[PDB]
């Protein structure tokens, strides 16, 4: 086939990776560059896999790295392969986007699947430890399985942690076979995710075998497989926009039996089981000990699914199918009139959960979404690069000036193209209401300097976007933001823009990145744990002072955005050490909004990770949070002061007569003050550490409290899963839902919070 004429695969090449010491390593292949023919007849293995590996990247006994990205582009056509595409660490696998091209499985094609992003040594050792597996993209292929014996084959073996995608993806599977049918089209056996969307399986025994931590995947459609969706474990899963046709099961989350199972939970929003046997099978009764197998459905049909909800271990219907299931719990549930004080273990369809139309899609009626931008359609003149416009990109040069004059001269048709570098931001960048920005593989944009950002007690934004009330339409797509040393008073983004309509203004594959990685100077070196003294908590290991802000009157939709405080440390030479680096706090919405946020996660900052403040119309599905490893040496008392022009908690005060005063002094999973309309699907909040002892786990105690419900703020909690909170949730200063009450396989989980 004809190249595409897509603009990335033509776009001037000018990016570098700028903490990478070599002047002449390349972030962008063409396979076809490495002698991939792209014929189905050429075995293309070695040119695709010589691809990605050139340039001394970070493969096998590499723990990470952040200096060796790469961009793999596949052209337009078809790519025999006959052992798996290895994927190495930081690697973005791009098909055409215009006219996805096809890897080929050759009918005696050997291994682990056709793409491998985490493969296993001969001993059974990982290359990279899966919840470490960050920064990953494969998008736009079609990955064909059919002229291998359908007793083997997997299409990608999806082993991975944060900041990663699927997007754009068909598995075509064989049918025949019966029970020796083994095809799949995601192989997952474990990991930290992560976000799936726009993808279609058709055939095999399961479209996907699923084992994570959490996950968000949504737009996935599957046609004629025995098992949609085998769900082997999980602590919880948001599934979202889901078609399943003509399968035998939709959903099997039944894995262990009654007495045994390892999924911990389930979210199905949204979706459609048509033409199928059973929709899902579960192995749950509101008489067991535990949590395990918590099961929510939301706007569910089930046309031609004569049985929606089974038990298979006891063989009975628990819910007919071919009608809509407007809400179904199964779990146990808090609030109203049914849980109560004390919850309450149900199995039952209830009342729809109704949602504000700011939130909605009006065409569909379902909770809004909208997938990464690729610009399919946009010429390679409409975007501007940065570099050819005077930004440097090298990681020292103060880039701001460069930076603000490409946005204050950029037209509506236009799209700033930010060729891979390292840009430094010294003071306030402001980012008009109309403008659409994306980057060369996840460059970096760091607050720098040595006095503008260095004021917790007068911070300001790094990217001012939009002024305040301002409407627009914004998009941002593969960057990083972080910071280049300590940088206390940075606001790493301010968001004060609306969308002119939903999905108009909002973040795709955009991270917050503070600490931990070359550039940033709060690396091994500076900031090595040392949980044996009272800490110092060194001046040049503090982080920003908020990772995002959305202001009163902004509006966005978030998807696949990492918000995260270095744990550890992530270039090679550091094998993976744990690191202290002190951030004052994660997201802050306030205002109505509305906020979307799909597959956002929020990590180690020291007040709290999510907080809404006099906020409406949020809706997230799912998040994930984590408290610093560090706490409580220090505790969440410091080192940021309260600023109550932030709403921050007080925790000398909250915890002032704790029952458990000893962790109190935690940051905050998730914090609700004088907030309303507020929907969360699925949440895994997790506190793993106190000073980097782990003894706490064995009690589920490392904290006393991890959500706080304040002012009567309505919050709508689905699937809330907390690990080692004595408390998962506070509501007015009374604890409601204890971790002792709610035991799953690992962490607790409260199906359904009626507010
Ligand atoms: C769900 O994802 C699928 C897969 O990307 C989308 O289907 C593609 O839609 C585009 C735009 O119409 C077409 O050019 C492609 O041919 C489609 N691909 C396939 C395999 O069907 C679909 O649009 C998404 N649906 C929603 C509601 O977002
Ligand atoms: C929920 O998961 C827990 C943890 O896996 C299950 O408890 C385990 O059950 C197995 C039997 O399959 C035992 O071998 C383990 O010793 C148990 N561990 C603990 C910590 O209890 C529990 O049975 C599951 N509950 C339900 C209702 O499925
Ligand atoms: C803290 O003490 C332990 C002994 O339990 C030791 O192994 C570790 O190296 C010490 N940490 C530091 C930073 O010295
Ligand atoms: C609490 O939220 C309401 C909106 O329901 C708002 O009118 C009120 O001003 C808020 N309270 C404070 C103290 O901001
Ligand atoms: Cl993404
Ligand atoms: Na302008």
């Amino acid at each position: 086939q004809a190249p595409s004429g897509w603009w990335l695969a033509n776009i001037a090449r000018q990016g570098r990776p700028a903490f990478n010491p070599d002047p002449n390593y390349k972030i962008f292949r063409n396979v076809k560059d490495y002698g991939a023919v792209g014929d189905g007849v050429t075995d293309d293995t070695a040119a695709i896999n010589a691809a990605i590996s050139d340039g001394n990247r970070c493969g096998q006994g590499c723990s990470s790295q952040t200096t060796t990205p790469a961009l793999v582009y596949f052209p337009p056509g078809t790519y025999l392969v006959s052992k798996p595409i290895i994927s190495y660490y930081y690697t973005q696998l791009v098909g055409d986007a215009i006219s996805p091209p096809t890897l080929k499985a050759a009918a005696n094609f050997e291994g682990m699947a056709v793409i491998d992003a985490d493969p296993y040594d001969e001993n059974g050792n990982n290359w990279w430890t899966n919840q470490n597996n960050f920064f990953r993209q494969v998008r736009n292929f079609v990955i064909d399985l059919t002229a291998m014996p359908f007793e083997v084959g997997s299409g990608i073996h999806w082993q991975v942690a944060q900041a990663t995608s699927l997007q754009n993806i068909v598995f075509n599977m064989r049918t025949d076979g019966g029970d020796d049918n083994r095809q799949q089209g995601i192989f997952m056996d474990n990991g930290s995710g992560g976000l799936m969307v726009d993808l279609v399986f058709n055939g095999g025994r399961y479209g996907a075998f699923f084992g994570n931590q959490q996950f968000t995947t949504r737009n996935l459609t599957f046609n004629n497989c025995k098992t949609a969706i085998f769900m082997n474990w999980n602590w919880a899963w948001t599934f979202q926009d889901v078609k399943i046709n003509n399968c035998e099961v939709g959903i099997d989350m039944s894995n262990g039996g009654p007495d045994g199972q390892t999924v911990g939970s389930v979210l199905l929003l949204d979706s459609h089981i048509t033409n199928t046997g059973i929709g899902i099978k579960t192995a749950y009764d509101p008489a067991q000990p535990h949590t395990n197998g918590t099961l929510i459905l939301d706007n569910v049909e089930m046309t031609g699914t004569p049985i929606a909800v089974q038990n298979d271990a006891t063989g009975t219907t628990i819910v007919d199918g071919n009608q809509k299931i407007a809400f179904f719990a199964q779990g146990r549930t808090y609030g109203g009139s049914i849980g109560g004080t004390s919850g309450k273990a149900v199995q039952t369809t209830e009342q729809a959960i109704v949602k504000p139309n700011v939130l909605l899609d009006p065409a569909t009626g379902k909770v809004f979404t909208r997938s990464r931008p690729q610009y399919e359609d946009v010429p390679v003149s409409s975007f501007v690069s940065v570099k050819a416009n005077g930004a440097k990109g090298d990681g020292v040069t103060d880039d701001t000036d460069a930076i603000q004059a490409i946005f204050d001269s950029v037209t509506p048709e236009q799209i700033v193209y930010f060729d891979h570098g390292a840009y430094i931001i010294t003071k306030t960048v402001r980012v008009p209401p109309n403008i659409r920005i994306t980057g060369e593989a996840l460059p970096l944009i760091l607050a720098g300097g040595d006095s503008f950002f260095k004021d917790q007690a007068n911070p300001k934004p790094v990217f001012q976007v939009g002024q305040p009330g301002e409407r627009g339409r914004v998009e941002m797509s593969d960057l990083i933001f972080g910071t280049a040393g300590p940088q206390p008073g940075a606001i790493m983004m301010e968001w004060n823009v609306a969308g002119m309509e939903p999905g108009a203004a909002g973040l795709w594959d955009v991270h917050t990145r503070i600490g931990g990685y070359a550039g940033t100077q709060l690396e091994l070196e500076q900031c090595a744990k040392n949980p044996n003294i009272t800490n110092p908590i060194k001046p040049e290991c503090f982080g920003s002072f908020l990772m995002l802000h959305v202001t009163p009157g902004g509006s966005a939709y978030l998807e696949n955005t990492w918000y995260w405080v270095a744990d550890h440390a992530l270039e090679p030479e550091a094998r993976d050490q744990q690191i202290d680096v002190f951030n004052g706090r994660g997201v802050l919405i306030e205002g109505d909004g509305p906020v979307w946020g799909w597959g956002t996660s929020s990590e180690h900052s020291v007040l709290h990770n999510y907080q809404f403040n006099n906020a409406r119309n949020v809706f997230l599905a799912l998040i994930q949070t984590e408290t610093p490893y560090f706490q409580g040496n220090p505790d969440a008392t410091q080192p940021f002061t309260v600023n109550p022009n932030f709403a921050d908690p007080d925790f000398a005060t909250s915890c002032t007569n704790s029952p458990n005063p000893e962790q109190c002094k935690r940051a905050w999973g998730v914090r609700a003050i004088n907030s309303t309309d507020v929907f969360i699907y699925g949440a895994g909040l997790y506190s793993f550490f106190d000073n980097y002892d782990q003894e706490c786990l064995k009690t589920q105690s490392c904290q006393t409290n991890m959500v706080s419900l304040e002012g009567n703020s309505q919050v709508h909690l689905f699937g809330l899963s907390t690990k080692a909170s004595v408390n998962m949730l506070t509501v007015d200063g009374n604890a409601v839902a204890l971790d002792a009450d709610n035991r799953n396989n690992f962490c607790a989980t409260v199906a359904w919070f009626q507010s």
